[PDB]
């Protein structure tokens, strides 16, 4: 009650409300488990993080204040015995990475529908002055109806925490050049970084991996910052339509001043075409079986 | 670094000031009688001393007439003392607070001397990052000296701390990668800061000084942000107005370098010399 926006954190065992099912996956953030509501029988995903004896509260708040069909729903969190369990919408088919690893390259129409859906979620997030900063196949989830939901605001919360603390150390601003003020306040970039990530994700869904995937991370950073760096392209030309080649070209615009917003990208031919609906992903899921 | 009590070589005379960096004292050499400034920092047991050592290294390796003279440093009982030249008049901010607005010729001389120091630092990709009237000192002989490498010495460590957070970069936008590896800015930020400082020398405060710091930061990050200007138009020459206009170029990509600014009419004019500032020091009495 003392918070402006209540994060809805229960100081109790999540097993009071849920039946813990299988571990779906894990990483540096912690683990994701499947769970079932003890009264309604509805499925949920629990993201469990091991605590040390505030940035997770920021992640919960980013999620809670989203109320959009293309962003995973929030159902409350449990803080118990040094563990935080964030309860969210369960997406029965997993991530697009989980799917394409069995299925192979998605079709152009299936990629188009996913991009339209991700752009809707992004336009909504950017309208709220939020940035995702971790768009990729593993964070775009698919439910049993073939519908698309964005997940994982972990990096978004880490950046929010970093920028809020940074204000404590910057000192007086009056003599700062505008590019120094941009780093101190915003980290030196804006929400258009998500549009680039979606373009890379479209290549990922078409080629099963992002460009340079087998190059070392620090070397990829080095390659991307060289003066003669050029945005990546789809390897096969003839397989894709000129609209998919162009969608990649404009989302992967090098200069952020010319890279279009999520709202603007929703007018692109590739994502505004009439045959885009969840039925395309239902076809993909049939192939999965 | 000397492993001895600086009180053995100096008599502490008067605390000149203090801040987040610690304190600056006026001190006198026990044998020569020459005056020095001692910047002291108390080191806590768990502190990382890397950025303090880098600050000493910058001062020691700078061999330039427009950067404060360095004498040595002392480390004794976890107090670090950086010994530098003592400036009798203090900073340009300490001066204009008593003297008032500097003349266009005095500002032109100061900008020339600051650009010479910045050209030396920028030639080795060293960024001062805290150019302002309080960090430009005037020594007893009338020479203009840049001081305070406290921010500059922390840039590399801050970039390294921030790099740890970077996850996988395969889906990362090139501008995000550039900020992670190159910082989001370069030495041209000092050219902007000198432009603001010239306005401060002329008007007694930087533009928007009465506006809340957070609001100033937000205004600076808007796409329609307009660089500031001198308040009076007729009081200043066309060369001074153009100096302000070009140093305050919003795009760092088009902002002139320190060497390019040294060819500007304002600072390449014939009558600029330390006599213009020794006159300023005479007025101080
Ligand atoms: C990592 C587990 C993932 N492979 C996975 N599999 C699933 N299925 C269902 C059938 C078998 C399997 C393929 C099903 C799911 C997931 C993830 N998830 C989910 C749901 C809401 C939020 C988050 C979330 N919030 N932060 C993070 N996430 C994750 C994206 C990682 C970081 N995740 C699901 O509903
Ligand atoms: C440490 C140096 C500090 N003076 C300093 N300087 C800065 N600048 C910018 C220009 C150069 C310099 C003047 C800028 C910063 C800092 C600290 N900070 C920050 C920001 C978020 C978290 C933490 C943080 N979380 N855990 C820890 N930290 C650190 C405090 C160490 C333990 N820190 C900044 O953004
Ligand atoms: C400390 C107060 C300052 N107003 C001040 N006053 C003075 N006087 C003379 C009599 C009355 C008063 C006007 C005299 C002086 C100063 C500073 N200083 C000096 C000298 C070398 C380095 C640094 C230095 N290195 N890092 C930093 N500094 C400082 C700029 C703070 C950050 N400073 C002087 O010689
Ligand atoms: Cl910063």
């Amino acid at each position: 009650s003392m918070d402006v926006v209540d994060p809805d954190i229960f100081n109790r065992d999540p097993r009071d409300h849920y039946d813990l099912l299988q571990r779906l996956g894990g990483g540096t953030y912690g683990e994701v488990f499947k769970a079932r509501d003890k009264v309604s029988g509805d499925l949920v995903a629990l993201k469990m993080v091991k605590m040390e004896p505030s940035t997770l509260q920021k992640e919960i708040l980013i999620l809670k204040t989203c109320r959009h069909a293309n962003i995973v729903a929030y159902h409350g969190s449990y803080l118990w015995l040094q563990k935080l369990w964030i309860c969210m919408e369960f997406c029965g088919a997993g991530s697009l990475q989980d799917i394409y690893q069995v299925t192979g390259s998605l079709s152009e129409l299936q990629i188009s529908y996913v991009c339209r859906e991700v752009l809707q979620g992004l336009a909504y997030l950017h309208s709220q002055k939020k940035i995702h900063r971790d768009i990729k196949g593993a964070n775009i989830l698919i439910n049993d109806a073939g519908e698309v939901r964005l997940a994982d605001f972990g990096i978004s919360a880490q950046i929010g925490a970093e920028l809020a603390r940074r204000l404590e150390f910057i000192g007086t601003p009056y003599w700062m050049a505008p590019e120094v003020a941009a780093v101190a306040l915003k980290g030196g970039y804006n929400e258009l970084c998500d549009i680039w990530s979606l373009g890379i994700t479209a290549i990922e869904l078409a080629e099963l991996q992002p460009p340079l995937f087998d190059v070392h991370p620090l070397r990829v950073l080095f390659l991307m910052t060289k003066s003669g760096y050029q945005p990546p392209r789809l390897k096969e030309k003839g397989k894709w339509s000129a609209a998919f080649h162009n969608f990649i070209k404009v989302t992967l615009t090098k200069s952020p001043k010319k890279r279009p917003s999520a709202t603007k990208m929703l007018s692109h031919q590739l994502v505004s075409q009439p045959g885009l609906n969840r039925g395309l992903i239902l076809d993909l899921l049939d192939k999965l079986k």
